[PDB]
């Protein structure tokens, strides 16, 4: 699965669940919150070594 | 455990050494990090997970070690992390084996990856032996 | 081949230089991103490898970082012999093209390096890279 | 237990050279057909340790 890293604050907060990927802006979910991130502010990461 | 790591930081001339033990094997590596962060950690751990099949590492709770990135990049790797003597034993032996040496190389970094040599090369096996052994050992009995 | 024998190069990606060795008999890479394309930071490089994997043998072209003096004295102290003159070369573009699938997920570009290095080394064709090397090494001890 | 040297004169390093003899202040070396006197903090005396 995903998990999506982001800021607001200089600290990198998260993991929120990814919802969508889009060119300008992530739209995340962290604690029941809807969240729209711009997408030099999220860091999304797959757990590739399982 | 074969994947069983230990990671923390000692310091010598103001610089930050980033150590690593294989705890199963007392094989290490090291690197001088220009800043005790967690950025400088994660980069460190990726590498190492590039090299070795590390499933856990255990730290002390530095805040470098429990930082987001360093999460992130065990989360990418696969790394389960726990918290809270292999590697404080392992840092008094580096920087014995550094002082021994250290007045053949002009810098402290130098100086540190000739001490891991020795360690890891030291006989009758060396530990560089013993960490080859053991994870060969476990990928050829399946 | 010998289980001993690697070969070393550097790749160029975004103005910085990718120094990378290749274990011969296995696949097995790493790789570093340093900041100048010189003896001093190949030297040190190799000493890392040297305490980590039996290296008897290093094979590389006549870049000038790798004729230099300090890569001569890093070679005598940790008993390497070095000969000049395709691994490695078919490695690096295969490491190019992996940075380049992942270079988006990650800020700097030693980070997709050192991804693209994991992702190479953990693959299984069945034995990976990774577990070759290990399972080479083990056997010639 | 072999040696080699490498030294400066410029600010590239030569060697290896033959170690000749170790004195307190200077060490001895022979670069191919050259004997060179060389203040010691000048010199590194590098073992063939890996061996
Ligand atoms: C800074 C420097 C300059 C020159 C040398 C060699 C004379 C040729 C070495 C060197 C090169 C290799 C070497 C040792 C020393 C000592 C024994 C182990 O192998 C180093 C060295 O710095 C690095 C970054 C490694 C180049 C150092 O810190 O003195
Ligand atoms: C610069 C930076 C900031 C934040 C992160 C994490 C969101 C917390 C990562 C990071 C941390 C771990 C990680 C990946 C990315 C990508 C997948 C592999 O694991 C990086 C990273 O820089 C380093 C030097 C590695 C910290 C980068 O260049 O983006
Ligand atoms: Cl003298
Ligand atoms: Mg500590
Ligand atoms: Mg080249």
């Amino acid at each position: 699965n995903f998990r999506v890293y982001y800021r607001d604050d200089p600290v990198w907060k998260g993991p929120a669940k990814l919802l969508e990927k889009g060119e300008g802006a992530v739209v995340i979910q962290d604690n029941s919150d809807i969240k729209v991130v711009p997408r030099r502010k999220a860091k999304i990461i797959r757990d590739y070594g399982k």
